[PDB]
This record gives C-alpha cells, structure tokens and sequence, in this order.
C-alpha cells in the first residue's frame, strides 16, 4: 500500500464515500475513529475494536506524553506494538488538553510543547495519521480573539508542516492534517483554509466546532467552511459527535470523526439504538429480555439481554462497561457502514430522513 | 450425560484425577472453579472464562438473593441464562456471606435465610452443584463453640437433604453436597463426617478451613480429615486457595477448589507465574517487554508485555483488570491441568516437589 491515497468512490450531493490506503491498512470513508484515550480503548481488547468494525482508532497524546513518556513508548516498540493495535493510528497533537486538563507563548504551551516537540511526540507514538498543532480557539470568541487564534494556528501549522517533514522516516511512512480555525466567522474559515491549502497537508481538519455551540450552529458554519477546504483530500470533523451530528456532518461533506461519546457514556449506562438513545439504569430495563438493540448484530446484543447489563452497569461491574462499550461502538460502526452504502447507492438523503424519523420519534 | 457421575481414572497416594460428568457438561478433577460474585466473573466474558479451561465456576448466592433477587433471576430465565454461561455452576448457600457481609437461631439466620430457603434459592438459579446450609466456624473456635456450631451444621445438614429432596426437578437435574465441619478437632471431624455419610449426598465438603490458620496448620487438619469422608465422592476444598495450597490439598486427596484470589488479586497487580507471584506495579516491571510469564499459554501472554499491563494497572484501566484476570485464571486453569496430567502418569509427588521448587526459588 501507498503511503496516503485517498480515492472518492462515490458523491451525492456533498456526501463522498471512498477509501484512505495508507502503509498499515484502509480506511473506509466516512469514518468513525474509537478514542483510546491513554493507549487504550477503554474496556475494549483491540481485537474487539477491529470486530466493531473499526478501521482506525484516535490515540491522545495528552496522557501518554506525561505517562510513560513519548521516549519509553519509542523505547517499548512504539503505541501499535505497546496496545497491540497493528492498522492506523491517528493521533491528537496534546495541545487541547494541555489546555483542559499553562502559559501560551508564539513558541508553544508551557505546562514546553511547541509544534515541533508535538509532532517529534506523535513521531515517537508512531502515528499513521500526524495532527499539526494548533488552538482550539474557545466559544463564543469575539472576532479578534478568534483572528489572533487562528492566525497564530496557521504560523503553527507551517512549522508543524516543516518539522514532519525534515524527519524522512516521518514523511514517508505517515501523513499531517492541517486543521482549519477561525471560530464561528466565514471570513476567518476562508482566510484559514487558504493557508493551509498554501502549505499544503495529506488532509484537512474542521478544528474548533466541537464546543458547545449547538447543531444548528455547528451546521451553519459547516456548511461554508467545508467547500473551502480542497476537495479531494479527507475532511475530518474533530471530537464529533452524536449520531445525529455525524449524519448532518457528512451531509455537509465530512469524511472523518472521532468523539468518547460511545465509550464514555456507555461506561455512564447510555446505549445507542436506532430508535434513541436509552439510560440502561432506568428500572424499565429490569426485566427487559431484548437485547439493547432490536437490529444491532454486535457480539452483545447476540448474547445478553437489557435485564443483565441493566443489573451490571448499577453494580458497578466491570462486565458491564466492557458490554457496553462494545455495543456503542458496533452500533456507530454499523451507522457508519448505513451511511457508506447509502452513498454509494444514491439513497444518502433518503436515509439521512429515515434515520431521523425513527432515531427521534 | 447423567445428573450425577463421578469417576476416578487415576490415583497416586491420596491423590485422584478423573472426571464428574452432569447434565450441562464434563468436569475434570481436581478442578479449580472461578468465582462469580454476583452472576459474572469480574472482568471476564464467559467466553473467555471457557477459553481458560474453566469447566465449572462458582456462583456466589449472597449478592444475588439481595439484588436481583432469587425470583427475579428465575423469571428471567435462571443464572446460566441471565449470565451467559451454559456449563455447570456450583452455588454457595449464602450463609457465610450473610455473616461476614444478623440473629442466628435454630431455624436460619436472620439478616430469613434458613436451609429450607437456601436450597430454594439455589433452585431459583438454577444451580447444579447446591451446597447445603451450614455455617463456617470461626477460627479459632474452643471445642464446645466447635462442637454445638458443627451440631447444628449435621441438623441443618438433613434439613437441607430433605429440601433438596422434595423439590422433584432440583432433585432430577442438580447435586447436592454436604459440609464437614468441625474446626481443628479429629473427633468433631469424624462425628461430621459420619453425620453426612449417614445422610447421603453427591460430594463432600471440607469446611471451615479457609479461616486464617495457616497452610502447616490446614495441611494438618486435611492429614486426618479427608480420609473420613467417602473415597469415591468428590472433596471440595471450600475457598481455597493459594497455588501452593491447592498443590498440597490435592496431595491429601481433594478434588475441587475455589477462591477469589487471581481474580480480585489480579485487579489489584499480582499476577501468578511459575516463579511464584508477582506485583506488575512494581517499577521493576516499567520496561519490561516479556510477557507475564514465560510458559503461560494464555492469550494475554501470547499478545501484551509486562511493561503496557504494568502501564495500564497504574493508570487504573479496565483493560488491565481484563487482561490481569484472564492470565491469573488461564494459569490457575494450566496449574491444575498439569496437576491431572501428572497425577494420570504417576508422576504427581514429582511434580508438586518440581513445582515447589521453582515456585518458591
Ligand atoms: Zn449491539
Ligand atoms: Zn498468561
């Protein structure tokens, strides 16, 4: 396989379905990516990711960084052999959390992590898929805030494109992403993706929507900032979403998405199904024989029953957080292959409307 | 297969290696039964319980009668249902933990739970090994406490026999086994021995010595007291134990054995190894790219170092609880699959010594 190849197979209306080859594996497009927050998914062996349907898994560098250090997991072989997850990796640039788990400067954050210490860090992680790093500018910002922000992400982006490339293990066997900014303003997502079209990236990140700034919003701003971004390399929407927001999202021409929303709120009791979301704590599930999902065909919903994951996740019970999470994250598998083969039919918004109608009757 | 059928293949000394074969599968002896605390194995699927070798695991009561409760579950379906675990349970009667986790009278312990209940519940369950009701003398016990605690065990001992007896598909379907009790004392040991013999049942428990009186101390007491129950039953080592332990109780003629102890002591770092125990915490272990052990079978040990379930214990994962409790088991399981072989081949005392050895090096 090639280093990145990104083929578009199929269009309707601004949703693509394709394929991203890269050295250790394709990736189906649109993508859901699980969240392995510190080199695990959690509750999941990686076996059971790539049985969900999982093709790529989102590591954060954030933790791993701190513990055990990007230079022991180097030491160790790398994050693919340390977790035992051998397809492609993405991995966040750390400077997020940085900032939610501090003192900016042009160099970088001091908490120092400048763009060229992230990238060598996700070098040393041995990503397949490098974020440059950059500010996720706060909401709401006022328009000057928001232009200081992006504008320095963008100086930010050429150095972290500067340093992948001037490490050739690095740029020949890895991508970068360039992630736009510019907060809620259609000027600033413009001048923003101009920039990083100039520098040039493998792919291009929606950075900066996953805020607090409610659908509709998110989708306004969607909706011009993605056709600023070039057309045939992958979109991805960073930290998004609900199952709701992912079928809008690639409405608006997104590729890409990764988000703890299935495994968090599946340790939390939250399961997924094609008729809404369900609290498996409440005591209707007591003694509810169906599985969590009437359709799902993950290992779970085959086997146990709402009235024993009900019993497990309000005793605490590890099984019960291990089921969950597997369940959660089949079911975004399954949403995603739903909306794959949609497009690929010509049937997208058809099932856009179908999902809706059902998902929130 | 019949409700109930115990063979011996094999002997060497006091030694016995053979099978007990039920409705819901083949037990190999000696046999070392998981435990479930309420209705799953902590951080296990059955599946990978299975895939240990596991042929029977042991369904603790107490948890289960509170919440779900006993009706509950049977209405559900039973606890192999509910669980997902279609081979043999054994169920303990729920006295002990109703003690340690109340008014004892004649008629049960009020917390009612008296034999007759007992019995029921585990009907409810649907077990196939029942326990019947006794209490656990403390230890140490003077030998009149001994005495009138071990009385009342023989008492209840009948009653639960006639329970078990009137119950027409528990009676068909499900085994029952009886307690010995009787502290440190030979002569008590023998009056419970006789009193359980003179009742009848399927399998023969040694009771009361998983208490705090040390391995020199239980060896001396099982030196006298197995050899009081009848040779061609099972004898079931309640709550033990350490690998050691188990080595020693089947040189003295015990056939089945449970405790908690790879699994809670696996969630808490200690991971057994044919060079005796070790805690994966320990810095020690940061940088270690060897597996947990290095014959183990198991498929934690064919895939992840000691250096990322060291990472993960530290970090609190629930990966590490999964992939910790599954080599502890997996090597319980391969300890007591070599303890057959041996004992099969005529090579048992050679084994235990080699064990020993190298164990406590
Ligand atoms: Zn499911
Ligand atoms: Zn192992």
């Amino acid at each position: 396989r090639p280093r990145f190849s990104f083929s578009i197979a199929a269009r309707e209306g601004k949703a693509r379905t394709g394929t991203i080859e890269m050295k250790r594996g394709v990736i189906r497009t649109p993508a859901f990516m699980p969240v392995g927050t510190a080199a695990t998914v959690k509750a999941l062996k990686p076996e059971t990711v790539r049985a969900t349907g999982a093709d790529i898994i989102l590591g954060n560098t954030y933790h791993l960084m701190l513990r055990p250090g990007a230079e022991r997991i180097a030491k160790l072989g790398g994050l693919h052999s340390f977790m035992g997850w051998d397809r492609p990796i993405l991995t966040d640039s750390g400077g997020y959390q940085v900032m939610s788990l501090t003192k900016q400067s042009e160099e970088g954050v001091t908490f120092m992590l400048s763009p060229e210490r992230s990238i060598e860090i996700q070098h040393l992680l041995g990503s397949d898929i490098v974020m440059a790093f950059d500010e996720c500018t706060p909401y709401p910002a006022t328009p000057s805030r928001a232009a200081s922000s992006m504008e320095r992400s963008m100086r930010w982006a050429k150095r972290s494109r500067d340093a992948f490339d001037s490490r050739k293990e690095q740029a020949e066997n890895a991508a970068l992403f360039g992630i736009q900014q510019g907060s809620v303003f259609e000027n600033l997502r413009q001048q923003s993706a101009d920039a990083l079209a100039e520098i040039g990236f493998d792919g291009y990140a929606v950075g900066g929507l996953a805020v607090g700034e409610g659908q509709d919003e998110m989708f306004r701003v969607l909706d011009f900032s993605v056709p600023m971004l070039p057309d045939d390399k992958p979109h991805y929407l960073m930290g998004v979403g609900k199952p709701d927001d992912i079928v809008g999202a690639v409405e608006r021409g997104i590729d890409m998405f990764d988000c703890v929303l299935p495994t968090r709120s599946g340790r939390n009791g939250q399961a997924f199904t094609w008729d809404g979301p369900i609290n498996i704590r409440n005591a209707r599930f007591s003694e509810d024989l169906k599985p969590l999902d009437s359709e799902c065909h993950c290992a779970v919903c085959q086997k146990w029953s709402r009235a024993y994951i009900h019993f497990l996740i309000r005793a605490g019970e590890i099984l019960g957080a291990m089921l969950m999470t597997e369940h959660n994250i089949a079911f975004y598998q399954q949403l995603m292959q739903k909306i794959r083969d949609s497009i690929s039919e010509g049937r997208f918004s058809q099932f856009a409307q179908d999902f809706r109608a059902r998902y929130f009757a």
